[PDB]
DNA sequence: TGAAAAGGTAAAGGAGGTCTTAAGCTCGGCTCAATTTCTCTCTTTATCCTGTTAGATGGTT
């Protein structure tokens, strides 16, 4: 949503900042108590912004190496 | 008529099942703290929608 692509740009923002004023690489803790934010929906917002990979990346292509769900045979 | 030859009867004894207790256990109920669901409120976000007035006007690899 929107709303998230809002977060993740203000997110990257204050993480600019704050590695501007304390001439370093932020903390998670610290870019979760500027955001005043859990320090989990940091987490959660990082793994969300993720681009999905394709199966046919090279490893060959990685579709090949996934098991498929269901109940083995022996199960 | 005498005599096998089988068929009964009354015991003794054993074999087997069925009853009785002293010892011990463990099992459920009862109480009674000590708590996890539930169901309302009561919020609090999560998601979508609309608008923005200097001027800008044909692609990169």
């Amino acid at each position: 949503p929107v709303h998230l692509y809002e977060t993740i740009s203000r997110i990257k923002k204050t993480t600019k900042l704050l590695s501007q004023e304390m001439g370093r690489k932020p903390t998670e803790e610290e870019i979760a108590t500027r955001m005043e934010m859990t320090i989990e929906k940091l987490r959660f917002i990082a793994k969300s912004a993720q681009l999905p990979i394709s199966l046919e990346t090279p490893i060959s292509r990685l579709g090949d190496f996934i098991e498929a769900d269901g109940e083995t045979p022996e199960d």
